[PDB]
């Protein structure tokens, strides 16, 4: 489709005027969170970077250090996320899922499955730049088995082009997946990793259809979500992303709020990282799949300034 974000460049932007408002909001005893909230969610990421620059040229101060000293809580985490340069943000969040004891597999899967090969090539490059090390080495460092192998394949950013549907291979592949799926995805993993990882998106959507007509089922049905198995989670994310990235991300949001409490980390990461890409399309998938709006779901799951900020990111 045509991807539509919910945040665009503010017309009539003046980074100096904005820098002064933020300075005033912060200056002295207490904070005007409401003024910060509304300013920042109504400027695009590139404008926020122009505000930081102007804040340091006027005041000799660092805006992000200031925000971090003035704010707290989930509101702080949301604001700091917004302030990240768009080009770094996916990298940063991968770096945080990997760095330390254990791994945050959830974030690894989500970003690596739902970002396009072009996004991935850029994240790899920025990760190396920023963090000194290769994303691929750090992933191999943290993960094992076919989960690791399948991430590394996706990390090569080399899917076949969408050109010729070789309906002979479509039938072969669909049969291969039929077999493997009946076998609970636990045999011949090497076969399917190559099919999921390297075939073109238009091929694979053909495979999924063909599959269903062979089995009667949708290939997702042969996996169950809430329970375990990193490779299965990864398989499910890839199949959903091949179908529709905004649908898969809408579902990740739904489940970030569904149940006791919220996965605020996920809610923040998706709302921010997609705000200027496809968040509008995500809003429409959510509504049609989950028969409620994202807005009301956020409004019911969150509170305070953190909630106001998110509802202004979201829209309607
Ligand atoms: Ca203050
Ligand atoms: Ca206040
Ligand atoms: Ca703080
Ligand atoms: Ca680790
Ligand atoms: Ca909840």
């Amino acid at each position: 489709q045509v991807l539509r974000g919910t945040v665009t460049d503010f017309p009539g932007f003046d980074e100096r005027a904005d820098a002064e408002t933020l300075r005033k909001a912060m200056k002295g005893l207490g904070t005007d969170e409401e003024s910060i909230l509304t300013l920042l969610t109504s400027r695009s990421n590139a404008q926020r970077q122009e505000i930081s620059a102007a804040f340091k040229t006027l005041f000799g101060r660092d805006l992000l250090d200031d925000l971090k000293s003035e704010l707290t809580g989930k509101f702080e985490k949301l604001i700091v996320a917004l302030m990240k340069p768009s080009r770094l943000y996916d990298a940063y969040e991968l770096k945080h899922a990997l760095k330390g004891a254990g791994t945050n597999e959830k974030v690894l899967t989500e970003i690596i499955a739902s970002r396009t090969p072009e996004e991935l090539r850029a994240i790899k490059q920025v990760y190396e730049e920023e963090y000194g090390s290769s994303l691929e080495d750090d992933v191999v460092g943290d993960t094992s088995g076919y989960y690791q192998r399948m991430l590394v394949v996706l990390l090569q950013a080399n899917r076949d082009p969408d050109a010729g549907i070789d309906e002979a291979q479509v039938e072969q592949d669909a049969q291969a997946l039929f077999q493997a799926g009946e076998l609970k995805w636990g045999t011949d993993e090497e076969k399917f990793i190559t099919i999921f990882g390297t075939r073109s998106v238009s091929h694979l959507r053909k495979v999924f259809d063909k599959y269903m007509t062979i089995s009667g089922f949708q290939i997702e049905e042969t996996i169950d979500r809430e329970t375990s198995g990193n490779l299965e989670q990864l398989l499910l994310a890839v199949v959903k992303s091949i179908r529709s990235i905004p649908a898969y991300l809408a579902e990740t949001l739904y489940y970030a709020m569904k149940g006791a409490g919220t996965d605020d980390h996920t809610l923040i990461r998706v709302m921010v990282s997609r705000s200027e890409i496809d968040l509008f399309n995500i809003r429409k998938e959510f509504r049609k799949n989950f028969a409620t709006s994202l807005y009301s779901m956020i409004k019911g799951d969150t509170s305070g300034d953190y909630k106001k900020a998110l509802l202004l990111l979201c829209g309607e």
